[PDB]
């Protein structure tokens, strides 16, 4: 707690970047990102829950997840992480329209899976995984974010729509959707009633022609309508590592 | 300009930033961060190349802290211009997208640095023609840098920033640059663009062009100092001959700031 607190005198909040689970670029012993949560003058109960989550993030460390640097309470709850100069995967794919070579697509998927596997090995469900939460850092690594505050549509699993209902398996389906994004350059269904009941699912015929057959199949496994039929991240990750070498 | 050429083997073109004046802007690497503007030209004819080289000729001799530092050019695979990177994006993005709220003193500072940049360009016989918030950049070090002033003679041979005589036609001049600067001041002091309520282009053109419609000065901040508002109005005069020059604009600002 205390040792991770970044008093508001120590940090310069800069340009507003956008919204997630509200994000600014900032300064604190170098560049950072600061997420301002929608809370000021927290009640003791909110403060407590917040301290609990910061308790989890404190102990998370992996090259493929956003590095946690500290939190603030005044004037607003906030979370500070390292800055990712390469914007988000969502921005790269659907806005600036960057076209990565298939090697790079496979690489991004792999790094994402490494971070997700790590989170899950740490008993952290993401619940919100999407191309918007996948940031590209200057060193060319990929960092998953927005996994904080655990205990507190295009990427949603059918069971998560037709209400837990969240689970590790629903995370896996989100990752399937990200794979779809990577291999079609598009978002799916480009509704709730139809995906929830399993008569509508992402159109896999759309995927790139040079997408390796094992990637396409893994995407399909991750996107299965009944969650028990989805592969865990340990197996997802091994399968990606095998095919990337093959 | 052999010495200013940057062959494609020396630059790593990165993420697309957007479409500025004359071309498309990417972030890149060349002995550090750079911006590269890719012009809409590949396989230039000898005449395009020559025109482009003359322009590089001007750019290589320009140097002022309130204008993008020219770093060099490429001819292949496509014509390109390379300049220093501005980590703070554009004035336009700050005021209108991320709705950053500057204190009045920074607003005045931004107006001032821009004036210093514009004054510099004009002292250099360079007409901007495209001055707007979209091409006024905020550097990491908190300086402002004007861009898109490259290629003057090629433009020679955005309606919201356009002086009347430019709309109702080459009617470009130093004075129309001045009118543009006035629109930036309007943006700075009102936090908004002019004619915001008017969802129709050809309306703005016809009326502004004829002198019956002009930016609404009643919308400017309470805390905006009288001389700044006055200067803003002098800059926006419909008759180009009644606009001050940048030497006068800059001195007026230097003076009201103190
Ligand atoms: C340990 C993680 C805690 S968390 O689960 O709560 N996630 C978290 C916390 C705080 C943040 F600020 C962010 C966050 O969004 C970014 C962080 N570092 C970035 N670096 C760069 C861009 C970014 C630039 C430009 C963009 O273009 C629109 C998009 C994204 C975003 C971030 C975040 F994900
Ligand atoms: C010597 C001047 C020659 S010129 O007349 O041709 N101008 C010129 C040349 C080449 C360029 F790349 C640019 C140019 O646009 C930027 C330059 N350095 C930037 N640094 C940062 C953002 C920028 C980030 C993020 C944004 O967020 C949307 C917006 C703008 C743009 C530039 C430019 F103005
Ligand atoms: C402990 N941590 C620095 C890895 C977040
Ligand atoms: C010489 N310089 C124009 C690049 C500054």
């Amino acid at each position: 707690f205390d040792d991770w607190e970044i008093p508001d005198g120590q940090i310069t909040v800069g340009q507003r970047i956008g919204s997630g689970s509200t994000v600014y670029k900032g300064k604190w012993h170098g560049d950072v990102a600061v997420k301002m949560l929608n809370v000021t003058a927290p009640t003791p109960q909110q403060l407590q829950a917040f301290k609990n989550e910061v308790g989890v993030l404190r102990k998370t460390r992996h090259v493929n997840i956003l590095l946690f640097m500290g939190y603030s309470t005044k004037p607003q709850l906030a979370i500070v992480t390292q800055w990712c100069e390469g914007s988000s995967l969502y921005h790269h794919l659907h806005a600036s329209e960057t076209k990565f070579e298939m090697k790079k697509l496979i690489d991004i998927a792999r790094q994402t899976a490494r971070g997700m596997d790590y989170l899950h090995a740490k008993s952290i469900i993401h619940r919100d995984l999407k191309s918007n939460n996948i940031f590209l850092h200057e060193d060319n690594t990929v960092k998953i974010g927005d996994f904080g505050l655990a205990t507190e549509i295009l990427w949603m699993a059918p069971e998560v729509i037709r209400m837990n209902p969240y689970s590790f398996q629903s995370d896996v389906y989100a990752f399937g959707i990200v794979l779809y994004e990577l291999m079609t350059g598009q978002l799916p269904y480009s509704i709730i009633e139809m995906v929830g009941r399993g008569s509508l699912s992402p159109d896999l015929s759309k995927v790139r022609s040079n997408c390796p057959k094992r990637m396409k199949r893994l995407m399909a496994e991750c996107l299965k309508k009944k969650r028990d039929e989805r592969p865990s991240f340990p197996r997802i990750l091994a399968e990606i590592e095998e095919l990337a070498r093959e």
